[PDB]
């Protein structure tokens, strides 16, 4: 369960936005712990561990197939990718 405050002031939460293309997110964020082709929309994922105050959480942005941000949450690309797939 992911307490939202702790995280707020990351760069990846607070300043990504819709429509963001890939390279601002890059310079926001830094690199990536991974990136992958979405499995079954078109478009691509970013992962990456947030580390604030001790604690590890993951956090993903996906990019839409013209990509532009058009999501990100607080959970991994290959979690996105079991959800996409179930949903």
């Amino acid at each position: 369960p992911v307490n939202y405050i702790t995280f707020r002031n990351e760069p990846l939460v607070k300043d990504v936005e819709k429509g963001m293309s890939q390279q601002e997110v890059l310079r926001i964020g830094g690199t990536p712990s991974g990136t992958q082709k979405r499995l079954m929309k078109p478009g691509s994922c970013n992962s990456y561990i947030l580390n604030k105050d001790g604690q590890q959480q993951p956090f993903y942005v996906s990019f839409d197939g013209s990509g532009k941000v058009d999501g990100s949450g607080f959970l991994s690309c290959s979690e996105l990718d079991r959800h996409e797939r179930d949903a």
